[PDB]
Formats: C-alpha cells, sequence, structure tokens
C-alpha cells in the first residue's frame, strides 16, 4: 500500500534530476563509449588549443595546473547550484527548518559532486562542458607538484563506483538520500529529515530490485558506497588546505569560493 | 536466496557469537539496568574508589594499558568469531589476514557499545563500571582519547540492536571486499552478499515496526570507518610522547600501515 508512491517518488526525482543537470549519465555514456566527437585534451598544446575551441568561461596565475584545478572550482560552484535546485523538488525538504537546509546542502554537495563526476569519468578520462571536450586521465596525473595527486583519487573511485552500473534514474534517488542525512553537524530538527530519508531509502531499494533484479544485495552496495564518499570528502579537505599553504586570486574571487577551498 | 538457510545461517552465527565473546549484550543490559542484587558492579567514578577497586576486583597509564589489554582479547575473540564464519576458512590465507587486520578495530568500537551507556563502561567481565566522566578527565591527551568511544555508543546504542543482530552485524563488518590489498575480491562479496541477505531478513523479522533499520545500520559503518581512522591518529601521536606506552606485538602488528 506504499509501492505506487514509491515508483511515484522515484519518477518525481528522475524527472527533476533530467530538468536540473546538464549532461545525464546516459548521454555521458553515449560519447565515451563512442555511441558529435568531443574536442580531446591531452596535452599542453591541446589544452591551448581546446580553450578556444571548446569556449571556456573560467579562463581569466598562467601556469597550467592551477588554470585546470581552477576550472574544477568554477564548475564544482555551477554543481552546487545545479543541486540546490535539484534539492528544492525533493519531497519535503522546503518544509524543512531554513537553517536545517543550508546545513544539508552544506554538508552533501561535495559527497554528490563526487558521486555525479563519476557518471562523466571512465578509466582514460573525464567529460567537460557538456560532453564536448575530454580531459585524459593522463594529462590530469602529471600534472606537477601537489595537483596531480589531487586529481587521480576523483578517478579511482569513479571507476569502482561506476562498476555498480547505476543509471540516471537509480542515481536521483540515490543523490537524495545524500542531502537527507539526519547525522549532519548542527541539524536543528533531525526527526523530519530522517523521516524523509526514510522514505527516499525505501524508493531506492524498490528502484534497485526492480531496475537491476539480477544484481543481489545492490541496495546494500550501494550504502556501502557513502563510505568511501565520507572518507574520499575527508582526503579531499586535507589536500585542499596543504594547496592552500603552498600555492601563492581577486578578494571576491576567493569569496565566491570559499566554500570549496 | 532461501529464508530457511538465511535463518539457519543467523542461528548459526548467533550461537559462535555466544560461543565466542565472555560479555553479551544482554547480560551487559541486565548489570546496567541492575534492580538484582547478584550482578552489582563495584563503581570507580575517581582515584579514591578505582585504588578501592583493585582490591575488590601513572593512573592515566594503568587506565590506557587497562583498555590495551581487552583490546587484545577482544581481537582474539573476533579471530575466533571469524573462522565460524561460514566460508572465511577457505579464503586466501593473506586476504584472511587482511579482513581481520582492517576489520577487528571496526568490531571492537561496535561491541564495545554493548558494554556502555551515556554514563560509563563494564569492566572486569561486568564485575566493575568506570564512569565517562572519570576516564574524560584523565590527563593530557587520554582523557580525550576516551571519550569518542563513549560519543559513538551513545547514537549506536539508540538503534537497540541486540546480539543476534550484532552476530550477524559483525560477520558483515568482516567480509568487507574493499579492505586495502585483498587478493581475491570475489569470493569475499559473495559470503558478504549472503550475510546481508542474513542481516536483512533478520531486522525485518527481529525490529518490524523499526523502518529501513538494516540500511540505517550500514550507514553507522561510515561512523566506524571514521572513528577507526581517528582513533588510529590519535593513538599514534600518543605514542610520540609517551615511552611508558606498549602496545602488545598483536595490535602493533595490526597498526604498521592501518
Ligand atoms: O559535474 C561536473 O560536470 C563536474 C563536477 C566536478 C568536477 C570536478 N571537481 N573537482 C574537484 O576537485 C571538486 C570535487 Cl570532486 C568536489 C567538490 C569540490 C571540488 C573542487 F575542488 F574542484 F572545488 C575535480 C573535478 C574534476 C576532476 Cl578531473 C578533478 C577534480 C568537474 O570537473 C570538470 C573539469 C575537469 C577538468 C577541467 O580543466 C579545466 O576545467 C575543468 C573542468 C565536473
Ligand atoms: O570488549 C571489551 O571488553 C572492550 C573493548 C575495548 C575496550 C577499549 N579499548 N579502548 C581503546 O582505546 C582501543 C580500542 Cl577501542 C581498540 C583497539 C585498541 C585500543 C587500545 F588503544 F586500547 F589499545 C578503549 C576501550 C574502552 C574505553 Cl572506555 C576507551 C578506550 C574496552 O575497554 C574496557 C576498559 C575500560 C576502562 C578501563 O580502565 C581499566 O581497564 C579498563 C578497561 C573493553
Amino acid at each position: 500500500m506504499e509501492s505506487a508512491d514509491l515508483r511515484a517518488l522515484a519518477k518525481h526525482l528522475y524527472d527533476s534530476y533530467i530538468k536540473s543537470f546538464p549532461l545525464t549519465k546516459a548521454k555521458a555514456r553515449a560519447i565515451l563509449t563512442g555511441k558529435k566527437s568531443p574536442f580531446v585534451i591531452y596535452d599542453m598544446n591541446s589544452l591551448m588549443m581546446g580553450e578556444d575551441k571548446i569556449k571556456f568561461k573560467h579562463i581569466t596565475s598562467k601556469e597550467v595546473a592551477i588554470r585546470i584545478f581552477q576550472g574544477c572550482q568554477f564548475r564544482s560552484v555551477e554543481a552546487v547550484q545545479e543541486i540546490t535546485e535539484y534539492a528544492k523538488s525533493i519531497p519535503g525538504f522546503v518544509n524543512l527548518d531554513l537553517n536545517d537546509q543550508v546545513t544539508l546542502l552544506k554538508y552533501g554537495v561535495h559527497e554528490i559532486i563526487y558521486t555525479m563526476l563519476a557518471s562523466l569519468m571512465n578509466k582514460d578520462g573525464v567529460l567537460i562542458s557538456e560532453g564536448q571536450g575530454f580531459m585524459t586521465r593522463e594529462f590530469l596525473k602529471s600534472l606537477r607538484k601537489p595537483f596531480g595527486d589531487f586529481m587521480e583519487p576523483k578517478f579511482e573511485f569513479a571507476v569502482k563506483f561506476n562498476a555498480l552500473e547505476l543509471d540516471d534514474s537509480d542515481l536521483a534517488i540515490f543523490i537524495a538520500v545524500i542531502i537527507l542525512s539526519g547525522d549532519r553537524p548542527g541539524l536543528l530538527n533531525v526527526k523530519p529529515i530522517e523521516d524523509i530519508q526514510d522514505n527516499l531509502l525505501q524508493a531506492l531499494e524498490l528502484q534497485l530490485k526492480l531496475n537491476h533484479p539480477e544484481s543481489s544485495q545492490l541496495f546494500a552496495k550501494l550504502l556501502q558506497k557513502m563510505t568511501d564518499l565520507r572518507q574520499i570528502v575527508t582526503e579531499h579537505v586535507q589536500l585542499l588546505q596543504v594547496i592552500k599553504k603552498t600555492e601563492t586570486l581577486h578578494p571576491l574571487l576567493q569569496e565566491i569560493y570559499k566554500d570549496l577551498y
């Protein structure tokens, strides 16, 4: 006497996920498998050609590794706003205390950006600019100093996450579960947050059983990935703090990126 | 993939848990909630009571070594329990070691919660109770080393698991295919899938009113991973101050490359 409601919730989230995000996993997989050919960035010279060709919006430090890093930051700021908009479509979310809405987004966005970045990645590289560009793993990993080692962990996660072979309809519910985490620091009213999460968890369970009937305990396996997510976001923050203390932007830019650096 | 067999696995693990671990949650809760004359613990809440306690059943170090001794015994008990998990002893021996190496700390924390309430922890097989305020007020780094165990336990215990639930939960933790340096992930995940199926049915039957308890329990495996990380880091920092500190080889070996 709830199954229909769970399927309704799944479809509602799917529909909103398609509206909120620029490039779906389905579209990104078509591009990556070669099934409208993207510009490939595999080295310095092709980077320089790519910024002319694929019309990047973050280019104004002239050093390459920094300009790539900054472009990741620029795209992360856009994703935060797309996730924020997506969250508003989650049933019950806008009815929560306003401070709790801000807390949930603040502590959730990093985990969601990682998850969704996996949709744009394979073992060889990552889609950029809505699938119009493709930057190689080897190029990113081979950037100097801390920057190479900052990039590679994202791929290491993606490769593992992608082995679950989730589609967009699965991810739309998963992302919602992450946002509605009752254990975030400083939440004023945990009860309604866990009540919503319980519904989303039910919807994700049924979704995964219907969409992947042959993949046993996929639900559990997906929940275990929340462990990898928490871990890598912690590492992330630590790597950023090291970048800050070593690398020597306009105060307004600093202010725009304060959340992500 | 057949309930009868999932229930059979749950009974097997429960029975083995009872054999391997001295002090169950059921017994600990009976001691903590009291109402009984026969099982009443001596309570240690300060230095004098500690002194009387040692007659009846540096201070921060002696307490630390008390915790350490019990952790070593726990590793031994967990190791014995692991062998009873169907399929575990059949795995590559290196993987066996790796699963125990990365699994034992998460299990110690989980099972320590059974011995705790918000005000303290059972010790000496339930014959003692040492207060949280005493432990937290130990000097230097030691106070802050003790307190996070209680902070976890309070949250974990809110789930109200019983021993029959924990037996399966602990098995799930051990059979984690994502541990670093595992040679053969597949047969580990095959066992885990069975344990997960057994856990899900156990929780549905034993807690039918508790919605998505399965999912909430798996989300606690996230807390565990993080708390073990912090534990290891703080223990490493305590080593670089304390020479009067020494770790049993079993623990020392687990911490190398943890
Ligand atoms: O959904 C998308 O389209 C999306 C989402 C995330 C990234 C991306 N973010 N990021 C972070 O570190 C990061 C991450 Cl996970 C999480 C939070 C904050 C940050 C941060 F710190 F930035 F604020 C990365 C990222 C990608 C890589 Cl490969 C490595 C690190 C992204 O990146 C596209 C991209 C690649 C090379 C370029 O080179 C120039 O512009 C580029 C844009 C896309
Ligand atoms: O199953 C049990 O019976 C059990 C299991 C774990 C502990 C315990 N360990 N520990 C550690 O740090 C610790 C932990 Cl989690 C894991 C690995 C290594 C260590 C270590 F670092 F030791 F090597 C603690 C522990 C307890 C607290 Cl409250 C705080 C830290 C335990 O402790 C009972 C105890 C309390 C006060 C006393 O005071 C004298 O003896 C005592 C025994 C029991």
